[PDB]
This record gives structure tokens, C-alpha cells and sequence, in this order.
């Protein structure tokens, strides 16, 4: 019984990958947070975000994403000083706009997890590679996504931001050759 590898020490990295990682997910509230907290990776490690994740949920969520989307340039600038997580403002004001760009497409009841990841044609991918170096941080689905969101208005959309919700949401089914049970290596 072995799964990954790459995981060592640090428990938020079995945890948090035994929580969810490799689980599709279609629940646009879950997903929603998924792009916004991996969109602070830029620069810093996923394995960072999970610890802010929790901080920024405990400021966050006590306003509620409608205020977030209704919120004042006021409010950013207060969590600045007291919050726990990154400051720079600039990136604060990013997540304000997700929030109003984001209430904007669901006003008109339209599903933003299912275009999010539909874009692979209702067809989701699959890996054969040996380890995760040989898996490409850049798939031809990442590329078209991340064009997808810029529509938006959403920032913070690179392809490498793109790959890791594509792992995190769990659209293509990471697993090494021996993982548990990969099939696909018989003769």
C-alpha cells in the first residue's frame, strides 16, 4: 500500500491531500475558495496557504463573502494590520473583486464550479507517468482555463495557479504506477 511520495513530514500535506486532492469537486462554494486561496501561492507554497487558509477564514468568513463583495476600501486596509495572514493590500483587493465578479455570474444562477472545469468537455483527464516530475505543470486544459477565468476580471490566473486547482479539484486522476492499485501496467 504506497500513495505519492513527495509528502514528508509537515502533516498538513497528508492531511490536507487525505481531506480532499484527487476528490472532483462541483460544490461552487468549496471551489470558489480553491482558485482564491491558491491565487496567493504566487510566490509562496501551497503548503503555506493551508495555514492561511484557516486565517483566513477566521477573518473572512466572519464577514460573510456578500459583505466581501459589499464590502469598503476601508475593511482591506483594517485587516492589513490585524488578520494573520499575507498583507500587501494589493492582493486583498484582488479577493474583493472575486467576490463581486464572482455574485455577478451566480445572479444569474449559472454553476461557476461546472464552467470551471466543463472547459475539459465534460471528459475528465487521466496520467500514466511513473512519478509526479514526469506529470507536466502545464496541460492544454490549464492554458484554456486560465484564459477562461481572465474573462472574469479574475487576476492571479497563471498556468501554474491553474495546474495546482486542477490537482486540488482533482480533474485529472494523479497516480503513480504501484499507487495502491494503478492499473493500465500489464503487458
Amino acid at each position: 500500500m504506497e500513495r505519492c511520495g513527495w509528502v514528508s513530514q509537515d502533516p498538513l500535506y497528508i492531511a490536507y491531500h487525505d481531506n480532499e486532492w484527487g476528490v472532483p469537486e462541483t460544490d461552487s462554494k468549496k471551489l470558489f475558495e480553491m482558485i482564491c486561496l491558491e491565487g496567493q501561492q504566487a510566490g509562496l507554497s501551497w503548503i503555506t496557504v493551508l495555514k492561511k487558509r484557516e486565517n483566513y477564514r477566521a477573518c473572512f468568513h466572519q464577514f460573510d463573502p456578500v459583505k466581501v463583495a459589499a464590502m469598503q476600501e476601508e475593511d482591506v486596509e483594517r485587516l492589513v494590520q490585524d488578520a494573520g495572514i499575507i498583507r500587501h493590500r494589493g492582493k486583498i483587493q484582488a479577493i474583493i473583486g472575486n467576490a463581486r465578479a464572482y455574485l455577478q455570474m451566480e445572479q444569474n444562477g449559472e454553476p461557476f464550479a461546472d464552467f470551471v472545469w466543463s472547459f475539459v468537455n465534460h471528459q475528465p483527464q487521466m496520467t500514466q507517468a511513473t512519478t509526479l516530475s514526469e506529470i507536466p505543470t502545464s496541460t492544454p486544459a490549464s492554458d484554456a482555463l486560465s484564459k477562461a477565468l481572465k474573462k472574469r476580471g479574475f487576476k492571479f490566473v497563471g498556468t501554474t495557479i491553474c495546474y495546482s486547482f486542477m490537482q486540488a479539484c482533482g480533474l485529472v486522476n494523479d497516480h503513480v504506477v504501484g499507487c495502491c492499485c494503478y492499473p493500465g501496467n500489464k503487458p
